[PDB]
């Protein structure tokens, strides 16, 4: 295939790739990569960060999960992941660029324990509690009637953190708190094209717990 | 006017709005926001960071400088400030993003002392380097032949970046260490529109006095 994706079978900034690619009909190869023996190809591709995903199409790499979505959305324009009015698509990139920003809230899910840790979900909690009141508020997805970058951005706060909270034994994203959220966490795992391109759940809970581990 | 700057006379990030909104002859209404007594209007049209800049467009308010300048360029696309081609636009988002995560090395230069600042400074020229040689290259701007979205973003390497230098007691951007990055910085300054649009030093200095001593 003319597009590779330099990949794996767990990161959720792989998935976006994957989920935008299929929605666009686009044909590839995923090429899984071992983060303990990165190839010559991915340290050629990405010499910056030395990180999956990388999209090559045409021979040339475009790194970055949030540059390669809005290049896959640039050159394949049917069946749109962005709104067409320019305050709507800002929006949206605002929405995004929040997700990436509040990455660290979430990692205290993984260093903090007992009192602390529950300080660390609670924050969290706030952070998604904005997302749903100024972001989603009463859509069925961030992208109205069907799915956009923005719901694809925010795919890490489904099974990924679904793991991510047996792993560490605390609470995030429940009904009784998030109601509007949770809702969507639900919609957005059962559209066809999310569930069949999935990590399976036992394999991914195993993973965070390693992940747990060695962030201690 | 229909469209005002929530901004300010120092913050590189506001200039670079002022820096887009003139190179597109937009019409706009510069409100200094005083931060130690936020107005009503910008803590309604920034929720969520309480900070500036803040577009105001038709009632509707942009906050985050880089959302804004993909707002701007979008919404009056005549003196484009992007490529067409999508793999030279994300080209440009890469290194946009690039400098929008560099800025805790940055932060050391006014945390550090002595042998561990003079560290600090060496890692900052090692990422001015990356983006000299990967992003700068040979051209005379990140947008060629003349300034786009990534000098913008880029330009608080410029006057801002002298004064955390003189502040600080340190030299970052030289013309021995980085040739390139110098000649560039030099040229984006003598700009017409830039070197009319860019705060006085001897104030932006005093400024930057007062934030290191606050840093310690
Ligand atoms: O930072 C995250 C992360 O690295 C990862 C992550 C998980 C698995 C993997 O193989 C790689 C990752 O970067 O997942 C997240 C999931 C979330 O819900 C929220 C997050 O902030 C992350
Ligand atoms: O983080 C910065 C910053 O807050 C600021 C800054 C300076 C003045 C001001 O009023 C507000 C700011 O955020 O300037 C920078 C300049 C640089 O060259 C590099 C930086 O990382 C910053
Ligand atoms: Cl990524
Ligand atoms: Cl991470
Ligand atoms: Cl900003
Ligand atoms: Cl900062």
């Amino acid at each position: 295939a003319d597009v590779k994706l330099h990949g794996s079978w767990v990161s959720p900034f792989n998935y976006r790739v994957i989920w935008a690619l299929k929605l666009k009909g686009v044909e590839f190869e995923h090429i899984v990569e071992d983060l303990t023996n990165k190839s010559e190809l991915l340290l050629k591709y990405n010499p910056v960060y030395k990180k999956i995903p990388v999209l090559v199409h045409g021979g040339k790499p475009i790194a970055e999960s949030l540059v390669i979505l809005e290049y896959i959305e640039e050159t394949w324009p049917e069946n749109p992941l962005l709104p067409t009015d320019p305050y709507e698509r800002a929006m949206a990139r605002f929405w995004i660029q929040y997700g990436a920003t509040k990455t660290a809230a979430f990692g205290a899910l993984f260093r903090a324990s007992g009192e602390e840790l529950e300080k660390a979900a609670k924050e969290v909690v706030e952070v998604l509690r904005v997302l749903e009141e100024q972001g989603l508020g009463d859509k069925k997805f961030f992208g109205g009637d069907s799915i956009n970058l923005v719901d694809i951005s925010f795919g890490l706060f489904t099974c990924w953190l679904e793991a991510i909270e047996e792993a560490a034994g605390v609470k995030v994203l429940e009904p009784s708190t998030l109601p509007r959220l949770h809702a969507w966490a639900q919609n957005f795992i059962e559209v066809p094209l999310i569930k069949e391109n999935i990590p399976d759940y036992d394999k991914l809970l195993l993973h965070m717990k390693g992940v747990r581990e060695k962030m201690m």
